[PDB]
């Protein structure tokens, strides 16, 4: 019980994990599953200790009795005195990104359109958009709102998994891991960019990092921030710059979860692991870099400066926030989750 | 699937249902159909969960296996000090309303006159009046009794839809939906008010709520109780006050139907929904009033205090009463409906 078994989602995450493991000196070891829901199950089973999760998956984890340990933190514009770990979190902005070339496409026209999602149950990609749509229509029929979509983790045979491409060989299409071409923050934007979907739900940070040659990726190099507009709730269209007025909602930062018992242990091991392999670590870029994965945003986001502590001990509720928790719960009235079902009585 | 999908009949009823959704936090969602029979079918397919139905519709939905869940209960004279939900259902009064200014018009001179009906297969508008007329004439030719009628839900290329006026632009003529100017209880009255029809088949409560400026509607604000008289099986006429002695029948109250598998859940959800959004509901009118539309009796009748419980788990037979079932049955031998033919095997 001295080690920390880290759970990896996909093979790409696996290799990056194993590396971390070798260099750590087995202070950190690697478990793997196809999906994040599988990975969380391991943590519950006790075949793994922790992982870093979108807010949405934090909700699923949190309903299964796991707790948040450290939060992802990124380049701030204020309170620059406080150390990265001591600096408070801000929380990314969930947006709706459309091609400027596409005309007449406002928030009120998305009905019967094509969509790109980070994945199912994720905060930007799914919970915030589908929450709002589902609420405005007063319909739990989100499975018929977009004419066609890519939402890794949906029913592979449904129209939410239609526009999904798979890996290089087009196998395991719609899996919610990096192996899916359009998976995660990057994937959703690549979908919109290669004009597979008319809209993509990501965070602004995804926009700025993949346009104006901020990416050497063969899909993101030639990209130009004027060929992309932001759908706002008013109905107006605004440029990427006005994201403070054209954002769908404020997203709780990705966080590490673990069992209540092993939280403090992992807290410690990780603060030391980031001091070594972090953005400013003795062995970055010497041995191993924990916050860099070649635009695959594996294990952590690439935009992660460090991991930070949380004031007091926070419930999955307090972390995400009373309002967002209410938004997910309401959207989850429209679907049936095997995991959430099991945990509901198993951890009661 | 904790959400309860309400079935809304027409776009007005759906606009309230969307509202219901947004305030109930998707504990309730919307499904829409032009007609009530169409909405009964959705409930059979599980595309919706439940809706509030006139007694005659409850025969239709009964025949097709749906059960009753909660009955509308109104302000009572007798036993005023029992909790609305536990106070027994006191029935309501099926009455024939004519303008006083029409002379020699009696129950026994109705032949070849003009009629307004709430809609086809409803209890006050159709099941009782036409049930008796056939029984008196000895003929099954109710399609030829009145010269012309409005009877939304009939053949829109027949005499029974000849007086049905439509929406604002006069489209959707005779559709059994609030967009038809003369649909429902209100509509039957407005049809007799504007002297488009010689008689109107409504419930007692319809005259009071639309005469003596008890309604602010342009058509109803100036209506006077003294200008209307109630026809009797006596062959006699009387004013609105003698309704207990000039009424065609005792109608079972409107009620919520659902599929047997989803009743208990629908009952629960609703008991709570009246609690928050009912007559004395904390969120009335601070957020949403469930038994208020605009004299438009949308989703529920506006004269509803609370949806009340029933005695055990009743059937359409028990809740309508063996008398009313046999009267319906004998009228239905005269003319078939699609849904009754389609479902006959279930009840046989
Ligand atoms: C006129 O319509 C009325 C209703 O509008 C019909 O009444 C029912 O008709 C049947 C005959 O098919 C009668 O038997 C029903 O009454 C009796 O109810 C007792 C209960 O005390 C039963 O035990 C009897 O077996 C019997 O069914 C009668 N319903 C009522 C409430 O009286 C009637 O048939 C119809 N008549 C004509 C000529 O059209
Ligand atoms: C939506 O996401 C984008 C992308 O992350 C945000 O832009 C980023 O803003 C930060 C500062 O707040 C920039 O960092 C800067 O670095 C220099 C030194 O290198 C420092 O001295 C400055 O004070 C500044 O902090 C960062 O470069 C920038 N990233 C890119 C690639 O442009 C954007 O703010 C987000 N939008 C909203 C409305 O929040
Ligand atoms: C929509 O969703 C549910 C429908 O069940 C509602 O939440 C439930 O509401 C009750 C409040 O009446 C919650 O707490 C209760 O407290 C009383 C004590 O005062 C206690 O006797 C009850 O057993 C219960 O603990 C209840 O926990 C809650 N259920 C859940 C799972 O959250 C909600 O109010 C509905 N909202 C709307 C706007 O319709
Ligand atoms: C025929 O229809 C009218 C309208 O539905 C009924 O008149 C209603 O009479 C009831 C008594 O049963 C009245 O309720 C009372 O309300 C007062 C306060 O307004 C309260 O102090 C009393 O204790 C009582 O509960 C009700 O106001 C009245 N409604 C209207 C709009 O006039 C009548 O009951 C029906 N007639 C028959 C023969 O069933
Ligand atoms: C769903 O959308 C509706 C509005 O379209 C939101 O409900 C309104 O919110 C305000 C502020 O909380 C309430 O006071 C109003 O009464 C509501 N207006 C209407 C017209 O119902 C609702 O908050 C939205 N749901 C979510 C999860 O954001
Ligand atoms: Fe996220
Ligand atoms: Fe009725």
């Amino acid at each position: 019980y001295t080690r920390v078994v880290w759970c990896a989602v996909g093979p790409e995450e696996q290799k990056k994990c194993q590396q971390w493991s070798q260099q750590s000196g087995q202070n950190v070891t690697c478990a793997t599953a196809s999906t994040t829901d599988d990975c969380i199950v391991l943590v519950l089973k006790g075949e793994a200790d922790a992982l870093n999760l979108d807010g949405g998956y934090i909700y699923t984890a949190g309903k299964c009795g796991l707790v948040p340990v450290l939060a992802e933190n990124r380049k701030s514009s204020k309170h620059s005195s406080l150390d990265c770990v001591l600096r408070p979190t801000e929380g990314y902005l969930a947006v709706a990104v459309v091609k400027k070339a596409n005309e007449g496409l406002t928030w009120n026209s998305l009905k019967d359109k094509k969509s790109c999602h980070t994945a199912v149950d994720r905060t930007a990609g799914w919970n915030i958009p589908m929450g709002l749509i589902v609420n405005q229509t007063g319909s739990c029929a989100f499975d018929e709102f977009f004419s066609q979509s890519c939402a890794p983790g949906a029913d592979p045979k449904s129209r939410l998994c239609a526009l999904c491409a798979g890996d290089d060989q087009g196998l395991d299409k719609c899996v919610p891991n990096s192996k899916e071409k359009y998976y995660g923050y990057t994937g959703a934007f690549r979908c919109l960019a290669e004009d597979v979907g008319d809209v993509a739900f990501v965070k602004n940070d995804t926009v700025w990092e993949n346009t104006n040659g901020e990416s050497t990726a063969d899909w993101a190099k030639n990209l130009k921030r004027e060929d992309f507009r932001l759908l706002c709730l008013d109905g107006t269209r605004k440029p990427v710059t006005e994201a403070q007025s054209c954002h769908l909602a404020v997203a709780p930062n990705h966080a590490v979860v673990s069992r209540s018992d092993r939280a403090a242990h992992v807290e410690q091991v990780l603060l030391h692991q980031q001091a070594l392999f972090g953005k400013n670590g003795k062995n970055c870029p010497d041995k191993f870099c924990l916050f860099k994965s070649e635009t695959k945003n594996l294990l952590f986001n690439d935009n992660t400066e460090c991991l930070a502590k949380l004031g007091g001990r926070p419930t999955y509720e307090e972390y995400l926030g009373t309002e967002y928790v209410t938004a997910i719960a309401n959207l989850k009235k429209c679907s049936t989750s095997p995991l959430l079902e099991a945990c509901a009585f198993l951890t009661r």
